[PDB]
């Protein structure tokens, strides 16, 4: 039974987003989801699809990952990412990486080129250089906008896919939270928290307050509820409902089951998202604002 | 109020040398006694697990702190995590260098930053801001490990869980990682839900074994999922370890305490040093069903 592929993408939990920013975010989200879907509709893998979708958002300055990442307490971008393949649980992740364009791609290089799942900071820096990953200057990742945020504070992106072959996958990438301590790691590179992908269940990517997501293991908690025979929506409502009640943390996630069902749900104010299935594009930011367009 | 309990584990690894066994034995006892010494004072589960793990870090026999296995550059890089079951408060550090006690650094992360996870450079910088002694790195490197890396060139994670006399639980885990690991490789040990989980509403787990496999199956929280579904602790431990072996071909072990004070130590590797203190007795084993149960003064 060859399945109808689906990709879902998110541009991060957010507070209120302005009318103008919404529109730029919309273009970036459509573009990411369009890249992802293209891979899937040419018979690509779920992993290829999630990596592609998230590179798109890393490169795009309107999203807090890669270029457009928030800056740590010291004005520099430090980035976290992870990828996971649902068929064998193979996984790749990186924490505290700097001076590279695409943390998610290196997260894949960890998964594919090493016996390990997770490299960090100085070690992740060395492995990149060794794999032929270029080093780009700091300001290349630093935007003027994120400088104003940092000074104003002082004084996450993801994807899930189901492919033709029935494989599920997730990728997540982030700059983290603004003015963070040097070396702060969030949920993104910690499988079970930043995401989790399993062919016997499905795949999820999360976003929001990184510490809360970790404490509760939101991704695996959503998939627990699914293994229990709750729908993708019900499952999201419980796990998010739990992070809210138990630890007062808010965020969002995206999930696709092995049966093809999907949903974006969030307890933050907004979470830009887009999905693609059966030549149709589903987009939303605020609850109920969802649109559907022909995606030929 | 609840009868307190501390379980400790050394590394879940292959067969152990005859003379190593004695040193290992005494190590378990030291750590379990520390944790139980803390509990018998009415002290917290967080305190006991920290104390137990601290002892194992300081003991050059165990793969954490002094005596950590060596990476590829012949250097010590350490991970640790600790978690408060009360409200799920947690702290963690990874690839940390030239300090005695990663576990204490993670507790500081939990209680003295608004974060739960620091790595490498930032962690060392936080270590400074907290006055943690930056010790000569060569203090942590041992001859057994120096020699062991030369061979691989051409024990495993330690941990503790505890339920205190208020019924709170905690876990703590610390490691030097794996022999000849790549530079800045980070295992399961500082990863919430993999290396360990603690939740007053279910129990506490600390894990050991193939870190990548443990990370892939989210070993610690998995074990808890089963306890939720009604499993006994050993049934749950059997089920999670069982799945790890069948799904990622990984071998490991775990200690668990449930919210009501049911507890077990189980492993799928050949061996796992483990000790438990409860009801005035101390339990200790290395091999499946070799348990000695003796009196604790
Ligand atoms: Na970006
Ligand atoms: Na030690």
């Amino acid at each position: 039974g060859h399945m109808n592929p689906i990709v879902v993408v998110h541009g991060g939990g957010a507070g209120p987003i302005s009318k103008d920013r919404k529109e730029r975010v919309h273009q970036g989200m459509v573009r990411a989801a369009t890249v992802g879907y293209g891979i899937l509709r040419e018979g690509g893998s779920a992993v290829d699809a999630v990596e592609g979708a998230v590179v798109a958002l890393e490169d795009d300055p309107e999203f807090n990952a890669g270029c457009g990442s928030v800056l740590n307490t010291n004005g520099e971008v430090e980035m976290d990412a992870s990828i996971m393949d649902g068929k064998d649980l193979s996984a790749g992740a990186v924490s505290a990486v700097q001076c590279i364009a695409n943390p998610i791609k290196l997260a894949r290089l960890v998964m594919e080129k090493t016996p390990h799942c997770f490299l960090t900071d100085q070690g992740a820096a060395q492995f990149a250089a060794a794999m032929g990953v270029p080093e780009i200057p700091g300001e290349k990742l630093v935007t003027e906008r994120n400088k104003k945020r940092l000074e104003k504070e002082k004084h996450t992106v993801g994807a899930v896919a189901l492919d033709c072959k029935g494989n599920v996958a997730y990728a997540t990438s982030t700059g983290g939270i603004v003015n963070k301590m040097v070396g702060r790691v969030g949920d993104s590179p910690c499988l079970g928290a930043g995401g989790y992908a399993d062919n016997d269940i499905g795949a999820v990517s999360t976003t929001g307050h990184g510490e809360s997501i970790l404490k509760v293991n939101l991704a695996r908690l959503t998939l627990f509820h699914i293994e229990q025979g709750k729908t993708v929506e019900e499952a999201a409502d419980l796990s998010l409902g739990y992070m809210k009640s138990r630890v007062k943390g808010l965020g969002g996630l995206i999930v696709v089951s092995k049966t093809g069902d999907w949903v974006a749900k969030w307890t933050s104010t907004s979470m830009p998202w887009a999905a693609a299935k059966d030549g149709k594009l589903h987009f939303g930011i605020d609850p109920d604002d969802t649109t559907i367009t022909d995606l030929p």
